[PDB]
C-alpha cells in the first residue's frame, strides 16, 4: 500500500540515520537559499506586489517548466504568497486567452513577461494542474484567478479537448492515452510521463475526463516499461509511442540520456512511493542506481541508453545526482543508502547553469525527507 492509501511517507534521510530536526532544518534552508538566497544561488525573483518568476539562469528566460515547478515546491512547502505570485505571473503573461493554444501556456517568455514563442510544453500544463489541485485542497479556492480547482480543471479540459475547441491539438494522443512532446507531433518525451499525477486527475479533473485519466495512469506506467533500457535503466529524451528513441529532430539529437530523461528515475520512484502499483519500478530504480554506483558526479557524461559514454559532460550533473538519489524511494539494492548520503552531502548549484540542477535538487530534498505528499479532500 502506497502513501496515498496509508498517509505515511518514507523519510529516507531518517532511515539513513540523519536526525529529524537536522532534516527539516535542511529542507527549510534549501527553500530559503533557492527562493531568497544570494545572487549566485536563487532562481526566484519577486515582481512588484503580486507577481514572481522562476528564472532559467542558463537560457535567461522564464519557462512554463520552471514556473510550474516553483508552484509545486511552494504548495509542498505551504508557501501560499510565493505560490500566488508565480501563478499570477503565469496567468497574466503566459496563459493564452484565444486561438489554437487557448488555456495552454506559452512555454517561455522574457523575465518582463514578453512572450518569445506561443507554443506550449505539456510538462508545464500537467505540473500547473497538479500544483493548483494541491493549492485548492490545502488552502481552499479564492476569487478568480485564485479559484485554484477551477483553474486546474480549465487547463486539463484544454489538454484533452483542444481539438474540439478550435483548429488546435490536445496534449494527449486519444488513441493510446499518452502525453505528447508537443500537441502537433506524434511522439513523446518519457520524462513528461507522470502516472502518479494522472491517478489524482482521475479524482480531481472534470467528471467526463476521469476515466481517461485513470487509463492514462495505466498507459504511462506501461510506456515507461517500454522506454527505459532493460540493462542500464537509461531512457531517451524523446521516444516514439512504442518506447524506441525518436528520430533526430531539426532542433537536435534527443535519442540519448541527457537533461530531460534524468526526471524519469524521479517520476517512477514517486509513483512507487504514492501508489506502489508496478513492482517493475523497484527493478528500474535498482538498475539506474547500479549504472551510476561507480561513476563520480563530476564524471557524469551524455550516454547512449545502452550506457556508452560520450566525451561530452552532463550539463546538469547535480540534477542527475538528485534524480539518481530520488530513485531510493523505490530502489532496495546495495546503492540506495549511498545515493541518499551522497545527496545529503551535496549543496545547491551556484552560477549560470544552476536553475535545472536546483529544481531537481529541491524535489529530491522534499521526497527523501518524506515531504513530497498528496494533499487530498
Ligand atoms: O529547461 C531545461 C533547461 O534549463 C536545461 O538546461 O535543459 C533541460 C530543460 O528542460
Amino acid at each position: 500500500k502506497g502513501a496515498y492509501d496509508t498517509g505515511t511517507y518514507a523519510n529516507l534521510f531518517q532511515r539513513s540515520g540523519y536526525r529529524e530536526d537536522e532534516i527539516k532544518a535542511r529542507l527549510e534552508q534549501t527553500w530559503n537559499d533557492l527562493f531568497y538566497g544570494d545572487e549566485h544561488t536563487r532562481i526566484y525573483y519577486p515582481v512588484g506586489d503580486d507577481k514572481g518568476y522562476m528564472l532559467d539562469t542558463g537560457n535567461d528566460d522564464v519557462r512554463s517548466e520552471g514556473m510550474s515547478y516553483g508552484m509545486m515546491m511552494a504548495v509542498q512547502m505551504d508557501k501560499k504568497h510565493e505560490f500566488d505570485r508565480l501563478w499570477n505571473y503565469a496567468y497574466t503573461y503566459m496563459q493564452h486567452t484565444e486561438g489554437r493554444y487557448k488555456d495552454y501556456f506559452a512555454w517561455h517568455c522574457k523575465p518582463d513577461g514578453t512572450r518569445l514563442s506561443p507554443g506550449p510544453a505539456p510538462d508545464g500544463e500537467e505540473f500547473f494542474a497538479m500544483a493548483l489541485f494541491f493549492a485548492s485542497n490545502r488552502w481552499g479556492d479564492g476569487p478568480a484567478p485564485y479559484d485554484y480547482q477551477a483553474q486546474a480543471r480549465k487547463i486539463l479540459h484544454a489538454c484533452l479537448h483542444q481539438g474540439e475547441q478550435g483548429e488546435g491539438d490536445p496534449m494527449w494522443e486519444p488513441s493510446n492515452r499518452l502525453i505528447k512532446f508537443i500537441p502537433e507531433l506524434p511522439f513523446s518525451d518519457p520524462s513528461y510521463h507522470l502516472p502518479h499525477f494522472y491517478e489524482l486527475f482521475a479524482q480531481y479533473a472534470n467528471e467526463q475526463d476521469r476515466t481517461f485519466w485513470k487509463e492514462a495512469a495505466e498507459a504511462s506506467r506501461a510506456y515507461l516499461r517500454t522506454a527505459c533500457h532493460p540493462v542500464t535503466g537509461l531512457s531517451p529524451e524523446y521516444a516514439n509511442y512504442d518506447g524506441t528513441p525518436a528520430p533526430v529532430q531539426l532542433h537536435g539529437d534527443f535519442r540519448h540520456f541527457y537533461s530531460d530523461a534524468y526526471r524519469v528515475a524521479a517520476n517512477v520512484a514517486l509513483d512507487w512511493e504514492w501508489f506502489r502499483k508496478d513492482p517493475w519500478q523497484v527493478q528500474q530504480s535498482n538498475r539506474i542506481q547500479a549504472f551510476f554506483s561507480d561513476i563520480d558526479v563530476s564524471d557524469y557524461r551524455r550516454y547512449t541508453i545502452e550506457g556508452e559514454p560520450f566525451n561530452e559532460p552532463a550539463l546538469h550533473p547535480v540534477g542527475l545526482l538528485a534524480t539518481n538519489a530520488m530513485a531510493s524511494l523505490a530502489a532496495d539494492g546495495p546503492d540506495a543508502d549511498s545515493f541518499v548520503k551522497r545527496f545529503w552531502n551535496t549543496p545547491l548549484r551556484q552560477g549560470k547553469r544552476r536553475y535545472y540542477d536546483n529544481c531537481l535538487y529541491f524535489f529530491t530534498m522534499l521526497a527523501l525527507s518524506g515531504n513530497y505528499r498528496v494533499y487530498q479532500q
